[PDB]
């Protein structure tokens, strides 16, 4: 049967995974919502957006406007470092904005957008459950989004549509490998050792591939998931268990 899906930030890390897994089936439509393209298919559509700008999110709920989705996924989002005292209030606001606000935007917007059945799903992290380091803004972020899972779900159970979000610990993305080189650079170590550094804070020993987590995010999609709502589904190698 025929099935449409968008994905917010769609064009990397685990939004790109989640968008090459979902377009295997030719039945299935993708709508990649992202500031720059990634790759193409025929059953891919993009459309570009800065998702901290409302009116470029307004812009895509009218071109998207007859469309109804099955499943969405929501991975916009960025990580800045800092303690409350060292990150500055607009690097705040960006982090809220693209992580929080541009998902508020979409779902309030697709209102008669969302069959009935339909699965949601957001890109969460570990700082759902736990702080790390000068993090503030991420892990308050995180936190929004915690809470939000829980209340769409109960909102629109009576449409018996799921929302749940996925909790990563780290993954190899562009993101991470940015600020993981920045550290780097900073305290003069290599990639590498930065790298083994991080892995040795989980119990399995290592970081994540972002098709892992795409795997998990498209279970919470498909028809073998539909008792699943309102839940925060850790997936961070045991980090949240110690």
């Amino acid at each position: 049967a025929m099935a449409n899906y968008l994905v917010t930030g769609g064009s990397k890390g685990i939004g790109k995974a989640v968008v090459e897994l979902l377009l295997q089936n030719k039945n299935h439509t993708v709508i990649n919502i992202d500031i720059q393209q990634s790759f193409s298919a025929e059953n891919l559509k993009f459309i570009k957006a800065d998702l901290t700008k409302q009116q470029d999110i307004t812009n895509v709920l009218d071109i998207i406007k007859n469309v109804s989705f099955d499943g969405i996924f929501l991975n916009a989002g960025i990580l800045i470092k800092g303690s409350i005292f060292d990150i500055d209030i607009e690097s705040i606001k960006k982090v809220l904005d693209l992580n929080v606000w541009s998902s508020i935007y979409f779902i309030k917007g697709l209102e008669n957008n969302l069959k009935v059945g339909a699965s949601i799903v957001f890109n969460g992290s570990d700082q759902c459950f736990i702080a790390k380091p000068n993090s503030f803004a991420y892990t308050l972020s995180k936190g929004a989004i915690a809470q939000m899972t829980k209340s769409l779900a109960l909102d629109l159970a009576k449409y018996q549509i799921r929302v749940n979000t996925v909790c990563p610990g780290t993954v190899d993305t562009d993101l991470y490998r940015n600020l993981i080189q920045k550290y780097a650079n900073n305290v003069g170590i290599s990639f590498d050792e930065a790298q083994k550094q991080e892995e040795k804070e989980f119990p399995l020993n290592r970081i994540a591939q972002p098709q892992e987590i795409a795997e998990l995010v498209i279970f919470l999609l498909s028809d073998k998931s539909k008792f699943m709502t309102g839940g925060l589904i850790p997936i961070d190698g045991g980090y949240t268990a110690q």
